[PDB]
């Protein structure tokens, strides 16, 4: 159809339609595309660039949408909004999140993409770049192992969505999906939805730093036990797909992937 991120120089403002508020912190922004059958021009596995002037400061922040290049009018963004003084350190919260939750409707911001170094070319094949420059590097994978912190799970929703609308796509998407609480559990019902539909391909477990009463999947932070019992397994060779909170990639995810037998060149981070 129409592609609205025709350029990814150019900055595309689009007015904000709908909020739902699916935590206590992220919301789901639906914004309205320049016409109800444009599209948003996103291949599987990039993200988009909002853009916006805040405290006087231009602030580029990355997101990457929930909608998928079928939905025609509309993108999603499920966005988590640093409140401001919920933070010690933080007393000023997040600066793109807040002025999204500020966002009245029919408000403007500027959307900019594709951007990124993974895109997911159907049936296993991965195209990661290695720079933004340096030409991809194509492999294909049986399966697709993925570690989601909090608001990472809209990258790999992205993928596990275009696997599992292809009957044809077999690759297997094992998911690892770390929140604080059950409270913030981005995305549940689709994830769920998503593994009832599509379970021969879709394995889905949690773990949660602050686990309810009654927890039948997992507690604490990511560990080696978890890499290994709910991704796939090393002699696979499969995809580690990662986005987290920079510490939680650093501390959790890659010395605990090594632990199991996950080499980085088969690891990449969105
Ligand atoms: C490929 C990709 C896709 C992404 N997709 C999404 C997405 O779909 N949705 C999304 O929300 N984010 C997404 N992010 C992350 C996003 O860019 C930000 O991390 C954040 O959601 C908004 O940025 P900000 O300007 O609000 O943060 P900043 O203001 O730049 O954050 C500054 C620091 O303050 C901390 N901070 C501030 N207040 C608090 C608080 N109350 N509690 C804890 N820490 C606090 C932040 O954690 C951070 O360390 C994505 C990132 C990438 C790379």
């Amino acid at each position: 159809p129409a592609i609205t991120l025709e350029s990814p120089d150019i900055k595309y403002p689009l007015r904000l339609i709908d909020r739902e508020i699916i935590s206590h912190d992220t919301r789901r922004f639906r914004f309205a595309l320049p016409s109800p059958q444009h599209i948003l021009g996103l291949p599987v596995g990039q993200h988009i660039y909002l853009s916006a002037r805040i405290d006087g400061n231009l602030v580029v922040r990355p997101y990457t949408p929930i909608s998928s290049d079928d939905d025609k009018g509309f993108v999603d963004l499920v966005i988590k909004v640093y409140f401001k003084d919920t933070h010690p350190k933080f007393p000023a919260g997040g600066k793109m999140s807040q002025y999204l939750e500020s966002m009245q409707i029919g408000d403007t911001i500027e959307f900019r993409g594709p951007s990124g170094l993974l895109v997911y070319q159907g049936k296993g094949k991965f195209a990661i770049r290695p720079d933004k420059k340096s030409n991809p590097i194509i492999r294909t994978v049986k399966s697709v192992g993925m570690i989601a912190g909090g608001t990472g799970i809209t990258p790999m929703l992205q993928v596990i969505r275009a696997i599992m609308k292809d009957p044809d796509d077999h690759t297997v998407c094992h998911l690892l999906f770390a929140n604080q609480t059950e409270k913030d559990i981005l995305l549940r019902p689709e994830l769920e939805e998503l593994r009832n539909k599509h379970s021969a391909r879709f394995k889905l477990w949690y773990t949660l730093d602050r686990a309810p009463e009654a927890w039948d999947y997992g507690q604490g932070f990511v560990n080696e036990e978890m890499i290994r019992d709910h991704l796939p397994p090393p002699e696979e060779e499969p995809l580690v797909l990662m986005c987290g909170p920079p510490p939680m990639i650093q501390y959790a995810c890659l010395p605990n992937l090594d632990h199991v037998g996950h080499p980085t060149e088969r690891c990449f981070v969105f």
